[PDB]
């Protein structure tokens, strides 16, 4: 089951979220702020896969 970016940060903290995603903290807070539709999947090995829904499309997050 996917977890929203906002709910993941609330559960694990902004620091772990930024690290799992490989982005810096400030970017995470802004993304949430902007209400982007970002969903994370935690794998049993601990890695996290994030995807964003934008304009009808489904892409990886961060994009670049």
């Amino acid at each position: 089951q996917r977890i929203t970016l906002k709910d993941y940060a609330m559960r694990f903290g902004q620091t772990k979220t930024a690290k799992d995603l490989g982005v810096y903290q400030s970017a995470i807070n802004k993304a949430i702020h902007a209400g982007r539709k970002i969903f994370l999947t935690i794998n049993a090995d601990g890695s996290v896969y994030a995807e964003e829904v934008k304009d009808g499309e489904v892409k990886p997050f961060p994009s670049n």
